[PDB]
């Protein structure tokens, strides 16, 4: 985090500057994603329940390994509303970005 089941988030990660999305992950937690520029994605969190955790992965299907992920990062989600920024270039060859709650 820098200063400002599994859902498909490619629309924002691989989108243009200005690309936005919102996902209700459970009854308590909603995550907004906003691509602020070519280098940075902003994550917005609203959590009306207990602390949880957001896990971000990027998936590939390779001939040798089949469906496998690279862990990008994982982030505490405390009660209330907040934000943090991630350094992810949109011009990446990495596709199939996902996020999920730990619990
Ligand atoms: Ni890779
Ligand atoms: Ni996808
Ligand atoms: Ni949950």
């Amino acid at each position: 985090q820098g200063s400002c089941g599994q859902v498909d988030i490619d629309s924002v990660i691989l989108g243009r500057p200005g690309a936005i999305g919102s996902w209700e992950l459970n009854n308590f937690i909603t995550i907004g994603l906003n691509r602020v520029n070519a280098d940075t994605v902003r994550v917005n969190i609203r959590n009306t329940g207990r602390t949880n955790r957001l896990i971000i992965t990027q998936w590939d299907n390779t001939v040798t390994r089949g469906d496998v992920y690279e862990l990008f990062g994982d982030y505490a989600l405390i009660q209330g509303r907040g934000s943090f920024c991630l350094n992810i270039r949109s011009d990446t060859g990495r596709e199939n970005w996902r996020m999920q709650l730990e619990n």
